[PDB]
Formats: C-alpha cells, structure tokens, sequence
C-alpha cells in the first residue's frame, strides 16, 4: 500500500503525495491565480491545526477543481 499507521501527518511521504494530488487535479482543471500548487499546499497545512484539518481543506479544494471543469455545474471560486 503506502503506510500502516496514521498518526504522522507531518510525514514528508504524506505531505508529498496529497501535493501531487492537488497538483494533478489543478492541472486538468485548467486554472491559474494563486501563486502555484506546492504554495497551495503549504499554505493549507500551517493552515491546518491536525491531519483532519488539512485533509479537509484539501479534499474541498481538488473537488472543487474537478467541478469547475466538469462544466454544468455551479462552481464559485
């Protein structure tokens, strides 16, 4: 898989990979106006108070990419 436990949030692995997530998902959401991803990113963890934070925020931000371009939707930045 990737890992057993799921007490270390602050984990390089673990920040990495949701980075790349949020990076995938912007890119095929074709976008741009923030300063870049890893910014993104790094700004919704000191954000964050505990991994439920961050993955929270996180998880809203990729969805509502893969909304605005899904088209035919709501979609408000």
């Amino acid at each position: 898989g990737a890992m057993g436990q799921e007490t270390d949030w602050r984990s390089t692995a673990f920040r990495q990979k949701l980075v790349s997530q949020i990076e995938d998902a912007m890119r095929k959401a074709g976008v741009a106006h923030s300063k870049s991803s890893k910014d993104m990113e790094s700004h919704v963890f000191l954000k964050a108070k505990t991994r439920d934070e961050y993955l929270s925020l996180v998880a809203r931000l990729i969805i509502h990419f893969r909304d605005i371009h899904n088209k035919k939707s709501q979609a408000s930045v």
